[PDB]
């Protein structure tokens, strides 16, 4: 039995007696990660380059694909009436939905990530993470500030070689490739486990001078084995939902830690690091900053920033270890 | 205007005079790059999932897209009526077209290039290197043991966030971006100039414990520059493609030198070095092995390995210096 | 507010308090007409003519167009977990679900009607009926004979120069065009109605010599109007979908009674009549035999015949005062 | 060996010898029919529909199908550099191509026919007639005023159930399949020709009380055959690119001869009746005004009007001697 993304939603809600009002929420934010795909592949851009001349656009009508896709998500979302609270990394504020279409979660999310990738047509992908309201009091900011370990629902979509959505709830981790040709989700991997431990490292080196004497020292770990066994390979595409999802699939460790330029990190934790932590936590890996469990942070800023070191048990205990000896 | 693909193959061949042969032949290069750009993609997955029925090939029966890609290059290429000679990554002996479809050209391709990344969906794509057959005699493997200088085409497609083909010939290096939407490919960027330096070094530092002294050196100015200014930043996707599309756009630096597992370095001369070094020097940048030209380089069999350097030409000129530095 | 079809039924079915069966079940429909839709378009028919070779299909696997759709929506409908009983034009028997997978609705449907246009490539499409199971018994063939009155759910899909979906229900007619782009279905016309009188006719003069007096009078009347106003346009696809759905949206008269070759007429009473009859009362339109009305015939054969002339109401009625005239 | 529409033109071009601007023409047809079929089959409508919001322009501002489709065509053939003068059903006056763009060719067509079927979504097309300049004088419009018999190309793409591009010239008429999946029209039948004789008949019996006595009798025949022989079927889609295409393909006669309210028929000479005149011609058919053969006329006004009889030579050649029977 072929199962689509579309049937899993509604059986899943099924079988938790839900109002369904998550579910229509889960549903838009399929359709809306379809249109951002059809997007990133460029479909239609002969239009772009006047294939029919220049005469449509009256005025100049031009967007860029970061901002189209931030379009799309918050208006899909907004018109599922299943929403109160918007964060975008597009957004200074929080985006409060409208009494008429104002559902009760909360959605944070990265509606294009990888942005340094972009013209150089890198995998880039939709990061997203879903809180319910736990309030009574006006919809407002503070409904987005809850601990990564409140999450709903987690996941995201890469637009790679092919386009995959990633999604996590409480009872595990599933992938689903979408096949262009009918514009549907096929669930082609359930209960998703990350294996205990990996042979690749993903870092950014570039920032070398800047690295903790503990990530300095993991990363000689990895080339230079203690052990004399085979050297970890290293890999790193620049775009996190990319590097994370590789992990994933073939096990290992990412990490993007503290630096001059970003002493709290560079990642936020609200649209980037959550999400990816809840995911890699249900699929039985582990997401530290190097002190603590993102996933435990009460974040005080929509838009504030962690470290993040996230993937196999046993490789990212290893780093967490240096840690604590160093300390 | 805008200008297609077909438009613009047509046209350098009517101003080359040529006879329509080499015209077909990139037509059906192009054609080939579409359909292997729809299976990438995954159109039709939903099939192999028992969509319509009949599931019991679900496992490891049906062809593998590597094998899939390889099969249309060689049967669209065939069908040009343009080559006599064929040299793919994944057929041990070089391929010799019947007489009735024999043509004047041989080709050497990597049908899908980046094979670690397939099942992490990460950018993978086709590589070519086009030579017009000289000798008299029966068309054999000799054929394509050109120096890459020889080369009259040589280029890539590549299967990232969008579809791009990458086309260099004597006058020049042209993009053209892939519009799924109506299966044409459009010019979007001209005679590409590399720029002279960039601030971005691609390697896999996995090999550390194996680079020579010069490598060694050069990562290190990189990291902890002794004139004290910025650190380039790192980044390898683990696909050659898209690394080196990454370099010609934003400029910097890509290496895959000689380790000790790989005393001649690990990437082929014939369809992946000599074709990326065709299409840096038609762009105003460098193809080193850290002593030679990529394109000078003898080759003595198909599937010979290669060290290479390429990019900007700043940066490799500077590592360069550092070889003949160690004497 | 954009409403996709999949929101579309989700909410309905929250509205109808359902335990939301059949909105899986209605989901499932649309997947299985996007995949039946971009089967027709004849994507991927390059394979077919060898673009890659003769290598994939180990022996000989080849199928028509009407017997793969019927596929697509018996494996698409039984894996919803809805149905218990299905009528197929293509099955002489009908088809009862497995109770691993058994539901509580019957589906009646002609998974690719007008297959005298296919080869010709006129439009073409699918039609579907959805009864709920009046009975406690074994699930069998009588619970597919139910009169039209007891319809759920009844409508179909065009597949013409675009492709549309038209889905009545007890509250209206909507008709949604797909995309696909995003392989999305987007409502376009809501609580559709069908003109009071139109200026259209269609059916099938061929015949002429073996229609019933009622019949030949009223297409005279049409050619030569007694009131000498403009005679209607005459108009006759071949397929029943695509005429009937001008008759809808243009409004007029579309007629196929009995004749030699069909005392009772050609097509059939379950997945052909019933279905659209069903939409036209919906959108204040008639559909009868004639004698009586389409929707109120209890069938005693699933593959039962029936005459039928539908439409807007005035054009119908006039015909029908015919009848009553010559009685 | 499978063979494109691409590869077909390109060596056609070669085995004339052409200088290769047919070519391009033919190449920019091609372009331009893709672009067209993907706007008819609606992709990207849930943008229209604001699917990424800015929902103001909803009603009648955007570009209407068929204006888009004569853009398209206009654009890409100038694109070209092939054409010289241009004749669209949605300009008044021919079309001078700018010097710089000027080519040889003029072209004739109907960017969308059948736009009375274009709402209720039944099957459209384009028509298109090539002619080469010969005067030496300034491009004007009487240089698209030549007989049919001076085509040097005609055809049509029908957007059907499938889309499928009818190419004629002066050695046979070959039908090529569009596969969307990779935008590539692929050959699969190649000299096609037109049955001796049909069994169905196509024209609009609503303007009965209009035809002339040979209609009217030939009519008669195919109802009630004197012989007794089984009567003709009777199809009319109503989008003159289909029913001839279903008349080149299964054989019969297609007709639209002048009624009261159309003394010299309805069709247009240059750009529907001369087209399909050549492409039945080519096919062993045959297209008669009743009186003179449709290639032999010649035009005096680029939208000059003309009564047209096409199909299988039989059924053409029984109705011609009836027009010679009531002298
Ligand atoms: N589609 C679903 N998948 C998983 N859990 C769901 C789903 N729908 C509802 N739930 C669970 O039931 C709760 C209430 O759902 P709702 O009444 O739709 O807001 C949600 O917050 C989830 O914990
Ligand atoms: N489409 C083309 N683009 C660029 N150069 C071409 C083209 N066609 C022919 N040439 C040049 O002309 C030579 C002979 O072409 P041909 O007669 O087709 O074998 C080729 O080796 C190229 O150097
Ligand atoms: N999506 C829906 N649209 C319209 N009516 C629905 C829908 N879902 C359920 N209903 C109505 O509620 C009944 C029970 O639904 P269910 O419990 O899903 O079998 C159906 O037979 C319909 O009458
Ligand atoms: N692709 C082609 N297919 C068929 N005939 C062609 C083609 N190219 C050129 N010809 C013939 O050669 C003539 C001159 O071609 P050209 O030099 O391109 O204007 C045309 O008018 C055609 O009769
Ligand atoms: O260039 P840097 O510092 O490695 O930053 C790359 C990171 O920034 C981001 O683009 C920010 O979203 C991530 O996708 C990626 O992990
Ligand atoms: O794992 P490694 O040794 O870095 O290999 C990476 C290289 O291997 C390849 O996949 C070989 O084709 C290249 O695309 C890529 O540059
Ligand atoms: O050729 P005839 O007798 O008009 O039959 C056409 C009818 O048959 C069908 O193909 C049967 O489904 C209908 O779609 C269409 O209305
Ligand atoms: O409604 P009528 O008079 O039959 O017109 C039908 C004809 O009109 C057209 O739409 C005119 O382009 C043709 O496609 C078709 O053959
Ligand atoms: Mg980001
Ligand atoms: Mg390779
Ligand atoms: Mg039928
Ligand atoms: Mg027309």
């Amino acid at each position: 039995n072929i199962v689509t993304l579309t049937r899993f939603v509604m059986e899943e809600g099924r079988k938790a007696r839900g109002t369904g009002e998550m579910t229509q929420l889960l549903n838009s934010l399929c359709t809306a990660v379809k249109a951002i795909s059809t997007a990133v592949r460029k479909a239609g851009i002969a239009h772009l380059y006047g294939i029919a001349g220049s005469t449509n656009v009256t005025g100049d009508q031009v967007k860029k694909l970061d901002v189209l896709s931030n379009d799309l998500v918050i208006n899909v979302l907004k018109s599922s009436f299943a929403t109160c609270v918007l964060v975008s990394e597009e957004d200074k504020n929080a985006i409060i939905v409208e009494p008429e279409k104002r559902g009760k979660y909360v959605v944070c999310f990265d509606p294009l990530d990888g942005s340094s990738n972009i013209d150089c047509l890198v995998s880039i992908g939709t990061i997203f993470g879903i809180y319910r309201k736990n309030s009574t009091d006006e919809p407002s900011e503070k409904d987005a500030l809850q601990p990564g370990r409140n999450l709903v629902a987690a996941g995201y979509a890469l637009y790679g070689s092919a386009t995959m959505l990633v999604l996590a709830m409480v009872n595990g981790v599933n992938c689903f490739m979408l096949d262009p040709a009918i514009g549907e989700f096929i669930l082609v991997d359930r209960d998703v486990k990350i294996k205990k431990k990996g042979s690749i490292y993903s870092i950014n080196e570039g920032y070398a001078k800047e690295f903790d004497p503990a990530i300095t020292e993991y990363i000689q770990r990895k080339k230079f084995p203690p052990d004399n066994s085979a050297p970890y390979g290293a890999r790193y595409v620049g775009s996190m939902v990319a590097d994370v999802h590789r992990t994933l699939v073939y096990g290992g460790i990412f990490m993007y830690p503290a630096n001059k330029k970003s002493p709290k990190g560079k990642l936020r934790l609200l649209y980037e690091c959550n999400p990816m932590a809840y995911v890699m936590e249900k699929a039985g890996g582990l997401a530290t900053t190097g002190k603590e469990a993102v996933l435990d942070i009460v974040p005080t800023d929509i838009h504030q920033r962690a470290p993040i070191i996230l993937g196999s048990p046993e490789d990212v205990t290893e780093l967490l270890e240096i840690y604590q000896k160093h300390a």
